[PDB]
Parts: structure tokens; sequence; C-alpha cells
């Protein structure tokens, strides 16, 4: 304990990375919003995207599990993928979905000039174009009963 490491042109992926996965308390305190990802639904009409708020409330506290990359070869479903679509020094992006379909779940992360990289996207499917317009609050009431599990064995 006592000094600290943070170099002098901003943290590594892996140094700011390892807290996220095993902090909740700490997730909050490294994300933009309203993110690049809105929330979109649908609305009353069937054609009209109204998009909502996203913020702290609707924060899936995320794993280290979700942090691999593989890439599933079915032949009743598709090719699930999970692997980097670019690399750049300041800014690193994570999409998983099917080879040629939707993504569950994008991820992206810039480094901001605090040094400290930030959260620029939040999707994971809790939040996909699957949901109607009257289901938003049951799924923001059941994002807090994942998130207890996750803060109940690595808060």
């Amino acid at each position: 304990g006592d000094s600290e490491l943070t170099t002098q042109d901003g943290e590594d992926f892996k140094s700011f990375l390892d807290k996220f996965t095993s902090s909740a308390a700490f997730q909050y305190t490294r994300v933009k919003f309203p993110l690049k990802t809105p929330i979109t639904l649908l609305a009353d009409d069937g054609e009209t995207e109204k998009t909502f708020p996203f913020t702290k409330e609707k924060w899936p506290l995320l794993d280290s599990e979700t942090m691999k990359e593989e890439r599933i070869t079915q032949e009743e479903g598709g090719i699930y993928v999970s692997k980097f679509t670019l690399n750049e020094p300041k800014h690193k992006i994570f999409e998983a979905g099917y080879e040629e379909s939707e993504v569950d779940l994008r991820v992206e992360f810039e480094l901001q000039a605090d040094g400290k990289w930030y959260v620029v996207d939040c999707y994971t499917g809790w939040y996909g174009y699957d949901l109607p317009i009257g289901e938003l609050k049951q799924t923001i009431q059941n994002v807090k009963e994942e998130n207890a599990a996750f803060k109940e064995i690595h808060p």
C-alpha cells in the first residue's frame, strides 16, 4: 500500500478494467450518459421510436465473464461472435452478437483527458429493441434483482 502508479499518458485498459469487473460501487464513477446508445422504445403508435433517459437507475452491474472473446459455430441458429471491431489508443469497442444478425451486447470505452477511462455504451439486451414502451419499469425492477447477486458476491 501507499504510492500510486497511473503513468503520465492515461491509464491502462487492464488497470481500469480490473476494478470495473470487481467493484460495483466504482462502476458508477466512470460512465458517460446518455451514452451513444439511448434506450429507444417503440411507442403506442407501433412506428414512433421514442428515446428515454439513460442513467444509473438502469445500470446493470456487469461481470468478468462477459469479457471473453469467442466464436460459437452452430448449425441451427447462427455464428455467435464476441470479438473487437476497432483498435484505437483512446477508444476501445467490444461488440457481441451473431456474425450477421443483431448484437446482444455492445460495450465501448473512451479515455478522457483526465486519464481515467469512461464507458460510453451500455447495451446488453436489457435495453434492446425487444421490450415495449409499457414494460419499461418492470425491467428496471428486475435489473435491481440481478444487481443484488453481483454485489453480494463481489461488490
